[PDB]
């Protein structure tokens, strides 16, 4: 049974603790996106069959299962069920694949489902109680590693230049800068009016006051070679891995309308995409970002595909160190390759970026009348989720 | 494609606070069971695609994705990727539909797929920061009513009586304890060695399940105090017990099964949830049930056995009598009354039950289905494979 995307919209990403998400807690932020879904479709909420919403944190902003809560907020409504998961930095990809295999068994119709994360409310907001399990701590300790460690790790094993590194940066900022400037996120963006926090430093002066997020404020189109290359390491004294090599914090949400190809054509709806599959792998904890490298190989094979046959990538930009790593462990065209940037621009808000990087991904086949492309991303605990998606051309 | 269950593990289920698990942690209990099925089906850990682990809690005890370090803690190392997944009461049967539906699509071979609950350790462990949506409390203020109250709600509501509530409660005891002493629980408990306070810590074995109460009477039930409101009918004696335990389900491709020599014990043959009024979350069945049985082409009546969440007797009798099932074909084992409801865990429990129950008795349909906190339904049906 052939399980198409139809449409898939996200807010912008804002600056974690700075910017106009501050405030905003991250199940009305993706109740926002399921009702833009439904204005957008003239989409009947009661058609839908469930609400599936990954997130990093699942406590306090995130607790309670977001994935109800956000159906019940949206115009969906109690009818909706809706279910919470984690896999780290795949959560939103692994929400859109559970989505569309549910389809696929014949069992739903139609499914929203994506992430959110707002690092803002949950990154220092953390229930120790009982966390560390002192087995792993001595059996694999780099499950317990800071992601930035992890980046520090790859770039030295692998021999990921520092210089390398930035000119990957670089690469990012100015495809995101041309693809802002050309406007090629004004159909994926949905604006979102807030309440945001200020403190003036200098004046001490607090207010809560009014913003809307209406593009990603992350990204710096000036930034330049020497300016990367002058920055200090963020994880380690001698290090390469830094602040411009790395993805930021961002706050976001993005969530995605999947259906039966049966239903899309009762419907009346364009179908974008097909769900043509996904695959995880694990690896060591201590070198997650190769993660990619395990889980892409699995994809292809399972479908019957070479790497050459991929017409784009978006593969997250966790870290340069890791990005690059799997680029070139894969072979894959730099010209074929987050076309658009990615997360060192814009942040990786770890719920969200999976549905983001599918939204994106199927515009731009589209864009380019092109076939295949693979959202592949690195897991915080050492995996590499995949997912193979395919334009429908006319 | 055809997707099996080929085997499925569960510990015992001990009283929270007081029972053998109070200092055990659920990734541990989980992990055993990974083991289990690993020792269980002579299984290379290379062949494992995927660990799957559904809980009520993911923070804590149950924070830091407790699928993947399940895997990891367990004989699949990090060589094998895993999840988290809440779905609250329905988790464990969410994790073994996903796992299911994702080798179907024919990216996976091998799943391990279930959950657990440390209840002992979770409860009263809740980060509040940020924990209440202002605007959800004033439009659904269900959405944070305690479970107990919804299931006075469904009494009320639905004129379920103090006395059909405790009678089904006797019944779950006396089916619970005729299975227990006929060795019906034997094959799917996998015994867990450990340390436990009493303050003194002691070693022990979960061996059973030691909530349950054969010795318990319609007398006995009646003299109890109401325990979720001061007019109430529902008690301690007709409401889930606070239990702590983990339960895997190892699934395959039927494919994959017959490369290996392994015999299959059941279809996984569809899953479906439905929405309902959160303040009545008991009845989510009676909405995810048809949902189920209309995609598959099925009536009430082709279904031999049913595994439906005894949450509480309120919402279990209500959910049987309003989708008109036999009780003779219904929780013929007892359960979550007498045993408990560690959230995560139960549904792979019922599925681990439920496709053993079905070969013994040579039956071919079987649904578990489950009330969700939050109000939902979740069913699944399965199909023993005749050999």
């Amino acid at each position: 049974r052939e399980v198409v995307i139809v449409d898939s919209v996200r807010t912008g990403l804002a600056k974690s603790f700075r910017g106009k998400f501050n405030l905003t807690r991250p199940d009305d932020m993706a109740a926002h996106c399921v009702d833009a879904l439904l204005a957008r479709n003239d989409l009947d909420p009661l058609l839908v069959d469930d609400c599936i919403v990954g997130a990093g944190s699942n406590e306090g902003a995130q607790g309670h299962n977001i994935g109800r809560n956000v159906a019940v907020l949206s115009g969906l409504g109690i009818q909706v069920p809706g279910m919470t998961l984690n896999r780290y930095c795949s959560s939103g990809l692994q929400a859109i694949a559970i989505a569309a295999n549910q389809i696929a068994s014949g069992c739903s119709e139609v499914i929203v489902a994506g992430g959110v994360e707002s690092i803002t409310l949950t990154l220092k907001s953390v229930n120790t109680d009982h966390l560390v399990n002192p087995l792993l701590q001595r059996e694999v300790p780099g499950i317990y590693y800071p992601m930035g460690q992890t980046a520090e790790i790859v770039a030295r094993r692998y021999g990921i230049t520092r210089e390398a590194q930035d000119a990957y940066a670089l690469q990012s900022q100015q495809r995101m800068a041309r693809a802002q400037a050309d406007g090629l996120f004004a159909d994926e963006i949905v604006p979102m009016t807030t309440r945001y926090a200020v403190e003036d430093k200098a004046s001490g002066e607090k207010q809560v006051l009014d913003g809307v997020v209406d593009r990603d404020d992350c990204n710096r189109p000036d930034t330049t070679l020497e300016g990367l290359a002058s920055l200090k390491p963020a994880f380690a004294e001698d290090g390469s891995v830094t602040a411009g090599n790395a993805s930021q914090l961002s706050d976001g949400a993005s969530m995605t309308l999947l259906m039966s190809l049966e239903k899309a054509l009762a419907l009346g709806l364009e179908p974008k995409a097909f769900f043509r599959g996904f695959t995880v792998a694990g690896c060591e904890p201590d070198e997650m970002g190769i993660g990619p490298v395990f889980s892409v190989p699995k994809l292809l094979k399972a479908k019957g595909l070479k790497i050459a046959d991929v017409d784009l990538w978006e593969l997250n930009e966790a870290f340069a160190s890791q990005c690059l790593y799997c680029r070139d462990r894969l072979e894959i065209d730099n010209e074929k390759y987050n076309v658009n940037g990615g997360s060192i621009a814009i942040g990786h808000p770890f719920g969200m970026t999976g549905s983001r990087q599918v939204g994106h991904l199927v515009r731009e086949l589209h864009r380019r009348n092109l076939r295949y492309g693979v959202v592949t991303m690195c897991v915080g605990g050492g995996m590499g989720a995949s997912g193979l998606f395919e334009a429908v051309r006319l």
